[PDB]
């Protein structure tokens, strides 16, 4: 079964989305689902000695300005493996350019690891780890000679309204 | 594909059934098997740093007092990836009631693999393990609030004739 | 989805491969892609403390001389998980004989990892390193009492000849 196409957005959209995980948080290896057959498939090994400094995937049954359904980044103290669903609750949003697409990502946190229960902004979130995020997405396509721009961050309620955006987008695209 | 509903409960049941492990060894992550998409799902963190002490998971197209499939325990040393069919011996039972449940569990080693060839009941296994495995489900629920209670535990046979109860309570629910 | 079936050999046959990984680099838990269901099974644990070198693969719809899809060896530096597909350029082929079965491997490597950009044909790969992959085939079954016999190395366009043989084997066997 493919689990981009079958699996609702989330239980409680917007304030709680599905998080389908590509990557775990410390891999170098790029995994993506492969749309067509929801099996795992390696994009590319980044160019960089860089990791994945959270939980990487797709929001279910969403689509994006870059071909893509919506980036989610999870924030998991034990990361898990790739294709598992997360019940996540979203606090803010990485506003990125991706070779002249928008390509905003929103950052969430696990429903159920009680570790996160009082982040529910991206006020919450160390400002050091949101600069590593925002640092890692700046750098890590540079030996690949591709540009990217980070803007900044938004809050909770931004990134709700372009989850909601995205999951319109996958509608209008696939009927 | 949905293993649970659509993989027999084993190839020579009860001496040998199928576990479909959800949980590796050494995890903190309670992954489960959606039993709707067949696709992994992190249920919750557990509350506490403790990590499950064998491969845990179901056998397939089993049914339990808990609403949920039989779980299985199985032994591995090398732990095996969520999703993975391992042809599992029963040895022994831990009788636990959780929340109110019966939700007893299989103790099983791995058929092929030669260091558990002299592991054939419950008496084979190091007492101090047994222990360690008892203390984990007395106490991993402690932080949600949820009584558990361990009474013990059963032999080989007591462990097959719970499988076979757990086969027929299936066909009762899904039939 | 099975994806022995319903996976495509390779997007560019046979320069360039798909390997659906079953076993990570690491591992002494031998796992296997179920033929007939698609799941993910241990087949056994190594006897011996050994682990594999390579991440150990198949190559979708194909069939080989032992009852088999034809193995893959994908070199990766950072392993990946089971049932993973790699996009794969074959750079040699490891002939070997399994318990009397022909049960040659193909070597590749990631085709979008840089790192191997100029891995192009067996001479590209340290010798120690192919010594290494055939000395645990050599000796990997021994306490299974199974012969194994590991003749030599052939080159790419060995390699990539006998991936269109498999590729073919599959279509006869399975009607296509
Ligand atoms: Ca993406
Ligand atoms: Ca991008
Ligand atoms: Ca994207
Ligand atoms: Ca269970
Ligand atoms: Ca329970
Ligand atoms: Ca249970
Ligand atoms: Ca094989
Ligand atoms: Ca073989
Ligand atoms: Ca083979
Ligand atoms: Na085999």
């Amino acid at each position: 079964m493919n689990p981009f196409h079958e699996l609702e957005p989330g239980p409680e959209v917007p304030e709680v989305v599905y998080a389908l995980i590509e990557i775990p948080k410390g891999s170098r290896n790029k995994y993506e689902l492969d749309k067509k057959t929801g099996l795992l498939k390696l994009d590319r090994v980044l160019y960089s000695p860089f990791f994945y400094p959270v939980d990487y995937g797709i929001i279910p049954q969403t689509w994006y300005d870059d071909g893509d359904p919506f980036d989610i980044m999870v924030i998991m103290r034990e990361p898990v493996y790739p294709l598992t669903i997360i019940e996540a609750r979203p606090i803010g949003i990485m506003k990125m350019e991706d070779s002249g697409d928008k390509d905003w990502k929103v950052l969430a946190v696990p429903v159920e690891d009680p570790y996160f229960n009082d982040w529910k902004d991206i006020s919450d979130v160390p400002k050091a780890f949101l600069d590593e995020i925002a640092h890692f997405f700046q750098r890590y396509k540079e030996l690949q000679g591709k540009t990217t721009k980070i803007e900044g961050w938004g809050n909770a309620e931004e990134a709700k309204r372009e989850i909601l955006r995205a999951i319109e987008m996958y509608k209008e695209k696939f009927g």
